[PDB]
């Protein structure tokens, strides 16, 4: 059995999550799973990994170490899910941290921005502002939704790992280019 | 004159906004030029009109209609600039009128809600809640980004008034079209 053994974790990581963010792990899921067949890859291990690779931040691990044993994962899978949790070595290990990072970009990662800014109580853009770093990051650096785009996000594509996962962040990457441009167009005249 | 006589306001109503915002002031008085003379009306009131639309939250008024009395503004034109002003009638009015509410939608548009969410603490977006109303609007009602959209954005095209004023309010609608679905396509695969 394999495909069973997901659906109740797909419960179990779904419910102790509801009491509080689960949607993030959701989607980072089902791309760890398209991708993960696109590279022909354990697309179990890299399933599982991908439901609890957040639920983390010793027992925590055990946990499901343990739940994972009474599903029947053989020592070698089991020792290879949670394997790539920590480490985020392995091809696995990598859909997985595509699927995660590749949830940065798109108009989710656009929206999810330009979210934070507000939540940071910063300005959604300034023309006055350089384009830029370490220490001074967020530790007093004063950004704006738009430089983050070309601080952080805009450089992933190349961070991605498997070949299909560049392809994503690709198709990604562009329509943010799409968007920060008919942003700025409009900012202008 | 009256072409200096604008690049005199630009300047005042720049200044006395560069100690607390201005932007807004400057692209929603560009769109009511550019809508202004597309409907042949009097591109000077409307920009006059646009630039001031928003410093006033009696004297306050009264502050502008002496700058203008000594700019040498006809009573006519000077009786009917801040004369929109106020009720925001005439076709400059209209144009005015579309240029502050084409400003809510587009790119811009899109951040600005996204960021203003992030600001009020609530979700960019929940499939749980759905859709929408008066009383509970902001007394309560907890709603989400992406709703904002179809409940308050998504229905401006229409509230439109110049020609040209549906043209853009499309060209926009469209494009949020374009995000709120590339949006909710990535919000599962």
């Amino acid at each position: 059995n394999e495909q069973a053994i997901l659906q109740s974790a797909e419960a179990w990581v779904k419910k102790q999550l509801m009491d509080e963010d689960w949607y993030h792990i959701r989607r980072v899921t089902l791309m760890a799973k398209a991708i993960g067949e696109q590279e022909k890859v354990d697309v179990f291990v890299v399933q599982i990994a991908a439901l609890f690779h957040d639920l983390i931040d010793e027992t925590a691990k055990q946990q499901l170490i343990d739940w994972m044993e009474a599903a029947g994962v053989p020592s070698q899978k089991i020792d290879h899910t949670m394997d790539i949790i920590n480490t985020i070595a392995t091809r696995e290990a990598m859909v997985v941290q595509d699927a995660d990072r590749l949830d940065a970009l798109g108009a989710i990662g656009i929206a999810r921005t330009f979210a934070y800014s507000g939540n940071k109580g910063q300005p959604i853009y300034d023309p006055e502002l350089p384009i830029r770093m370490t220490v001074e990051e967020y530790r007093h650096g004063k950004s704006t939704a738009i430089n983050h785009f070309y601080e952080k996000l805009f450089k992933l594509k190349d961070l991605m790992n498997t070949e299909t996962g560049k392809q994503l962040a690709k198709e990604r990457h562009v329509f943010m280019e799409q968007f920060i441009e008919r942003f700025l167009s409009e900012w202008n005249g």
